[PDB]
């Protein structure tokens, strides 16, 4: 298949070169895959999400994404226009507040949620999780994101934007799970995008089109960007039977575009995402 006029993240994972406008991808399209978009909501009447997206826990008064940053996330995960996962199923999990803002305590028992009402849903070719959020260093986050991806969920997570080491951060410093960093249509590391050997994968972070509350779109900027192509893309290859929930971030590594990336520090991966897609 073949999306024309796509955003330039969607065309970036499709291709070894920056610079173009298609997006090519198994018609598949993640069909029979799930990604839990753990964040502000998902606004789930959107019609970009084509009845794909549901709500199914929130940790305050309301379900409705009141700020628009998951709905954001949700559609570069798996919206018609915007989406990498064209067709798979998205299961909003409001863990941060209208704000942007959550506890420790929250995001911790979001991820345990996840773990295990995972078993109440149909999700045949797998299970992602999508962590477009941290903070400072915690053990108790590192080890809620570990506990998750043990239980057999792909997870992903945003490596932060502080230009910094993410060895600092929390989820970001957790070995186990798959800490996406951020780039931009050059090819450059994105300047605010934090760095570092805990590092596993970059995605398209800098200027991303996507889904917005009130049925809108918007541009955005932050590894919170790139963290949902990384986790539609394992959603897309788990799909396709080329990995698993334990080895998918591992995979994405094995077969990404190498090198292609300008100021990247000593010491962390040159490994931007891509689906190695031939029609």
């Amino acid at each position: 298949a073949a999306q024309t006029n796509a955003p330039w993240g969607l065309a970036r994972i499709s291709s070894t070169s920056p610079g173009t406008s298609t997006y090519y991808y198994d018609e598949s399209a993640g069909q029979g895959s799930c990604v839990y978009v753990i964040d502000t909501g998902i606004e789930a009447s959107h019609p970009e999400f084509e009845g794909r997206a549901q709500m199914v826990k929130t940790y305050y008064y309301s379900s409705r994404d009141g700020n628009g940053h998951g709905t954001h996330c949700a559609g570069t995960v798996g919206s018609r226009t915007y989406g990498v996962a064209k067709k798979t199923q998205l299961f909003g999990v409001k863990v941060l507040d209208d704000n942007g803002s959550g506890q420790y305590s929250t995001i911790i028992a979001g991820m345990d949620f996840v773990a295990s009402d995972k078993n109440n849903r149909n999700c045949p070719k797998g299970v992602v999780a999508s962590l477009s959020l941290g903070g400072g260093y915690s053990s108790s986050v590192n080890s809620a994101a570990a506990r998750l991806q043990s239980s057999g969920v792909m997870v992903a997570v945003a490596a932060g934007n502080n230009n910094a080491d993410a060895r600092n951060y929390s989820p970001a410093s957790e070995p186990s799970v798959c800490t996406v960093g951020a780039s931009d249509r050059y090819d450059r590391r994105s300047s605010f995008s934090n760095y570092g050997s805990v590092l596993d994968i970059f995605g398209p972070g800098t200027d991303i089109l996507s889904t917005w509350i009130g049925g809108s779109t918007r541009s955005i900027s932050g590894t919170s960007m790139a963290t949902p192509h990384v986790a539609g893309l394992a959603a897309y290859l788990m799909t396709l039977g080329k990995t698993t929930a334990a080895s998918a971030c591992r995979y994405i590594a094995d077969t990404a575009n190498k090198g292609d990336l300008s100021n990247i520090p000593f010491g962390t991966v040159n490994l931007l995402a891509y689906n190695n897609y031939q029609a």
